[PDB]
């Protein structure tokens, strides 16, 4: 009945998590030191719940697949595994090393016909069986009802999920971090619940953010493609395109030889991390507005920094998330204006609820919003009236703050109608074979 | 003998719900974490209530239905289910599927006579059965006595309620938000128990309102048809020509080849969700005023607010709802003149009753508000007599406020005189022919 | 023996109800959210009294009724029932519906001659059964010895008591709100206790009164027969002259072709509403003075006050009522000069007895009353004796304030001398006969 996750029986991330999942029983139970523990346990919980919620007996497609996760389920599998990253041997390598080890004190799964599956395809590498194949997403042959992505940043959203909609797949889940971040086109963020940062790659030799390095010495800049990810100590490489692709609106079409009608909502939200329930039906209903809407429980907020970067003195946009209760407590000081370091001292007075070397910067972003917000009371127009007299002026803004209880909005694209090598080595392969047997 | 509702057994909205039904006992029991619980529990409460009324062995016309919310029920229901938005094919595909899942476990129910009617319209698709059609509710030929409209914005009431009376229907019910927001013509507006916002189409990009998005930058206006909802992270455009024709007087006449006498009234009223109660006779009787008239429990507020919108400086009405106690706690300050800074920080001392994000334009009506009424003790006129020297000076008035325990009163119209394809795939017809064997 | 009432076991108004029935025992049994429970409570005390007052064995008029309140009843009645307004239809429907659903349950009612009474009716409508008929007050043929008017404004009252009398009634009653506040022709008022407002129908743009409606902009009047009736959020329309026939001298007489003389008292008042209980003997005796007095419980205020009505600034009367613990609590303080801000901020301190939305009215009536004495006490004359040098000068009067234990006096006429279609259709008259059967 209950569920046990790898943290510290103290953490305060605990309470969050039992908001999060009120059906479960929550336990810790540490048994590492590991650094990325919180996003585990999120991960952790999402997939108790997904197979919680659909019937059994349903085939599941797992996309980008780690298949040493899906050994010890009841469920049905079928892995999608290509080897195109550099981490991919040695989980294949783990996977047969783990099925080796347990084969005859497990009886009540499928051991013995996973090890033949890992044999045939050991032996010939353009087949497809129950529970392996060496494809990738738009080349594998076998028919499901469900599909699955988890922490996969790689693919083009709607191909991905037309070619998984033309197999007779009616449902689909997705697992990752929040893309809100990056419709607003930011140059550098934070997770601070998860221990993350990351910057745009031109920015990694500033001072000040939370992931640089810089030197000592004596003495147009717009974002770009390629972006670096750092979940505790472990470093992805990730482009804008394929982040923001995922951003999907309420209702879209797929419109090819087949078409389908496609509904996107989110489930669960937990301070950046989230998941999404995607159905798809064959035909064409109703008609797209093209809006994308996220609810926020805690406060988002995007500001602009000045900093060095290699020594040169710069400005760039920076983004993170902020504890609800500390925003309600600072609803009476911004009333007035206030400098940036009373406001230091006073949330540091209410403050650890939040980390500490975010407070700089956030009290800095405060401190203009109010100000922005006098003028405005002291400016007043007419109502119903544009003076446009033929150039109108544009006012400067340095702070977007969207308070807990609000919704952000967003015009995306919602109509589509535009959409093999092994691989592997005769020395892997070998590998393999010598440790199943 | 109790009612179970969703939501988290410390929220303070269970007191509320308490004092609008006081005929039930309410029970928290919560298994999902649903951003629009709230909403939910209200029209749960409001179905029991409305079954709970009327006598049995009556059929009950179901329009604009999502058939799998009256399988459990014991009564008759005839559900119109045309497929006119996006959202109706996975309606259609869950109904038959929780039609397959439970099909010898329940037996008090019509189950079978269910499941026949489903395949009897897949495959002929204009014929009427006892418990499904469709057509809209302008071409459904069943005869049934009573009515009930679920958060349907989408009709004309006066013609389908027209339609709905020459079929030998006497009572009708309709569930939604309150309307009076739409007849003041307001921009944007809020309804803060229910986490709900609503905007017009033309200031989605303003910066301080509840949805909205910006950006960071350096440096005629009336409201239009097409408003956009947001209840949690759920997003619903609309119209406000359909939206206001629901706001109906006290009397009414249709007169057509034959001819009825209508009376509505309000039942249920809790913080913006209504439920209205229509009664039709046959003949003309008496004669009509053309008043509606709304009571207010809470405080309602609209006001003049000044934003920049896509960095362009406007000024345009908002409107929104506050708890009675607050209300009554500010008569003694607002005898004198205020400014917003101090009745910011008074209401901040006074407060969470009510969300913060809404205090700081609340506080902007409130000062304004007073102000304006000690002009008019200033300058005090003679009884009975009015000065136009031939033109006269109007008032610049930039707040309504309607205090607990008052009434609105407008003039609408009261005499009405004026009043297919299947649309189905073969496709869907196939995948739910197979879903239920 | 104790009489349940439908209003919360909390409310502060339950004390005042057992003040004015001190010959009962009232218990709160609350079933409904209804808005307008108080006024409803209050008619059904009354109607028990005026029961257990009369003898049995008498037949009982029930002019403008709706017979679904007499069914349950063991007293004779019978009911008058024209159609003349747009709710008469929906209450004989009911009444059909509630006859239907008891035909055996009940046995100690003349059920079954209710019904043939009502199917004879249906069949042919000119004519008169024991217990209903089709025609008014000054048509129909019963002959009894007791009349009940029960919230009935629409007729005018020496003739409806004259074609009473010549019938053989002797006694009657009348329940209804207090019509003193329309003796003194104010524009409008309130009834706090029931939570009523009403206001002239030239003044319901205006901007702070209980019943208005008005809108944003940046920028002789006297009153009129029509008159409009807000209880609850129930809206009525009626007539000046038709209100006003009802206050009645204390003796009159009625000189016909026969002759009556008649008296009227109050026998019980609470708040606003009353009951009056009047007399008719045949023959002339005795001779009348002309005069109507009211006796106040509570505060009556009469005041002019200043707004704008669709922009433009002017200025009318209003009346309300105070309790009288406020009202002595407030002797010490009126013996100077005292500006509104003040008194607005003692009125809260004293405050909740009293609705605040009346509050910021009453503070500015009390100041000017104080002031108004201050300089009759410096201005003295001399005793029995008028200076009128030929014109005399006339003061300026701006409030009338009728404080506990006093009593107001108006002159009014005590001398009168001056004094048919079915209207159904056939579809109703079917629809009676069908639910009937
Ligand atoms: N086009 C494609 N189709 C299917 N898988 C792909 C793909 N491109 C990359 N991948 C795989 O997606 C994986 C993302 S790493 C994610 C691994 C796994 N989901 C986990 O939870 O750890 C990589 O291993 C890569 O091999
Ligand atoms: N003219 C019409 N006649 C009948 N139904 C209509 C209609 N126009 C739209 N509808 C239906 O009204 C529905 C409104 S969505 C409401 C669904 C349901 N009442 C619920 O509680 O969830 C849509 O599904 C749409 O199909
Ligand atoms: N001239 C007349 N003679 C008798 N009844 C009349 C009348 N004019 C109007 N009425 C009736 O008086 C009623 C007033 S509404 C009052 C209904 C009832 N007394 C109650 O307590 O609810 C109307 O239904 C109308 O039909
Ligand atoms: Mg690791
Ligand atoms: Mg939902
Ligand atoms: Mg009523
Ligand atoms: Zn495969
Ligand atoms: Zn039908
Ligand atoms: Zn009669």
């Amino acid at each position: 009945d209950p569920v046990y996750v790898d943290i510290d029986a103290d953490s305060a991330f605990l309470k969050a998590l039992q908001r999060a999942y009120p059906m479960f029983e929550v336990e810790p139970r540490q048994v590492t030191p590991n650094d990325a523990a919180n996003a585990r346990a999120f991960s952790h919980l999402a997939i108790k719940l997904i197979e919680q919620e659909i019937d059994p007996d349903s085939t599941i497609l797992d996309i980008g697949s780690a298949p040493a996760r899906r050994m010890m389920s009841d469920r049905k599998y079928h892995c999608v595994c290509p080897m195109r990253s550099a981490e991919d041997p040695e989980r294949l390598a783990n996977y047969a090393r783990k099925l080796a080890s347990a084969a005859g004190k497990v009886l009540d799964r499928n051991i013995s016909g996973k090890i033949g599956d890992l044999q045939a395809v050991m032996a010939v590498p353009d087949t497809e069986t129950p529970t392996f194949c060496l494809h990738t997403d738009v080349s594998c042959r076998q028919r499901a009802d469900v599909a699955i992505y988890q922490d996969v940043y790689a693919v083009h959203a709607p191909t991905s999920l037309y070619h998984q909609a033309i197999k007779g797949v009616r449902l689909a889940y997705w697992v990752g971090f929040d893309t809100t971040p990056f419709m607003y086109n930011a140059m550098a963020g934070a997770y601070p619940s998860y221990s993350t940062n990351w910057a745009d790659e031109q920015v990694l030799k500033a001072k000040n953010i939370g992931l640089c390095s810089t030197d000592l010495t004596e003495g147009k800049l717009e974002p770009c493609d390629r972006v670096l990810f750092s979940v505790g100590s472990t470093l992805y490489p990730e482009s804008r395109k394929l982040l923001k692709s995922w951003h999907l609106p309420s209702v879209f079409h797929l419109k090819g030889k087949l078409s389908f009608t496609c509904r996107c909502d989110t489930v669960v939200s937990c301070e950046g991390y989230v998941v999404k329930r995607i159905t798809m039906s064959p035909g064409l209903y109703g008609k797209t507005t093209g809006y994308a809407v996220t609810h926020h429980a805690d406060g988002f907020l995007m500001c602009k920094t000045t900093d060095t970067v290699d020594g040169e003195r710069v400005s760039f946009s920076v983004c993170t998330y902020v504890p609800a209760t500390i925003c309600d407590q600072m609803t009476g000081i911004l009333a007035t204006e206030v400098t940036p370091e009373d406001a230091q001292k006073l949330l540091v007075g209410l403050n650890n609820t939040m980390k500490n070397y975010m407070i700089p910067v956030v009290a800095q972003a405060f401190s203009k919003w109010a100000k922005e917000c006098r003028k405005d009371m002291e400016d007043e127009k007419l109502l119903g009236v544009r003076e446009r007299t033929w150039a109108f002026k544009k006012q400067k803004t340095h702070t977007v703050y969207k308070r807990p209880d609000t919704q952000s909005i967003q015009k995306v694209q919602a109509e589509f109608d535009s959409f093999w090598s092994s691989g592997l080595s005769i020395p892997l392969r070998t590998r393999i074979k010598w440790l199943l047997s």
